[PDB]
């Protein structure tokens, strides 16, 4: 079993995929504790507990680039969207990106669905900003006007925007 098989398909971790399995559900289970102990003192205790989420899915997510020995485009971002919503997207520069880098945020996903079971959203959608903007412009997802929305209300979980804002400056010109 390794640490971003299908939990279905393989139930039990290795040894070592076990570890590392445990690292995250520990730092998650001490975000989880500080928070809600420190509740009384903190201002946006739901805020805190999100931005810890984003966090430790930046560091799991550059985990899993080097654990599949996939080198992360320099121009690719992830952002999440919602508080089911649009949950963490991937903007990628190029389509050619896509094929490298898809395989990560599936794997990831696998971990993620584990995580859950044994207790961060999944990556739902990837794409150029020309991409997902087109999917809303042609009525390719469900709840265009809310998965619009929260795009534009998102938050980065990689320190880049610059697609980000191509995208959100497409949707802003754009009237309903």
């Amino acid at each position: 079993g390794s640490l971003y098989s299908d939990e279905r398909d393989k139930p039990l971790l290795s040894p070592t995929a076990q570890k590392k399995f445990e690292e995250y559900q520990n730092k998650l289970a001490n975000l989880s504790k500080i928070i809600r102990e420190n509740e009384g003192n903190e201002v946006s205790p739901w805020q805190e507990w999100e931005n810890g989420l984003r966090q430790i899915y930046k560091e799991m997510i550059y985990d899993a680039f080097d654990a599949l020995g996939v080198e992360m485009p320099k121009d690719m971002e992830v952002h999440f969207a919602g508080s089911s919503d649009l949950d963490a997207f991937v903007i990628v520069k190029n389509d050619e990106d896509i094929k490298k880098v898809k395989p990560v945020f599936d794997a990831l996903n696998n971990l993620c669905q584990r995580i859950f079971t044994a207790s961060i959203n999944p990556s739902r959608l990837i794409g150029t900003p020309d991409d997902l903007f087109g999917m809303l412009k042609d009525g390719m997802v469900a709840d265009v006007e809310a998965t619009a929305m929260s795009i534009l209300t998102s938050k980065p979980v990689l320190p880049r925007y610059e697609l980000g804002e191509e995208l959100r400056d497409k949707i802003k010109q754009e009237p309903s």
